[PDB]
């Protein structure tokens, strides 16, 4: 895996048109990744409540979104192996994030976005980054 530089991640999000995607900004996405994974693709989190695990830089869940082969009542809506979300390349995570965000909840799917980023000045996350 890899730990992204803050501005490196912003540039990757922009590369993928996350930039204004469904009304959300680069700052929103970078703010979320900070709070979810500390910018680390190797990040994982176990959830006792439903035996699921959150994977990678946007902490994508094994119940609904990716397949990890070990979660009960799983759906794999993104059509991706969770383990691939742990590698340095974040395109799969981004593609899946675009799918998630299209649901009615939007970026609300990330509780950490609503807590730390929603309705705040998120432009500081990208200030000084050359984009």
């Amino acid at each position: 895996g890899k730990i992204y530089e803050q501005c490196e991640l912003a540039r990757e999000f922009k590369r993928h048109g996350m930039d204004g995607y469904h009304g959300y900004s680069l700052g929103d996405w970078v703010c979320t990744a900070k709070h979810e994974s500390n910018f680390n693709t190797a990040a994982t989190n176990y959830n006792r409540g439903d035996q699921s695990t959150d994977y990678g830089i946007l902490q994508i869940n094994s119940r609904w979104w990716c397949n990890d082969g070990k979660t009960p009542k799983a759906k794999n809506a993104c059509g991706i192996e969770c383990s691939e979300l742990l590698k340095a390349d974040i395109t799969a995570a981004v593609n899946c994030a675009k799918r998630i965000v299209r649901d009615p909840n939007g970026m609300g799917a990330w509780v950490a976005w609503t807590k730390y980023c929603k309705g705040k000045d998120v432009s500081q996350w990208i200030k000084g980054c050359k984009l």
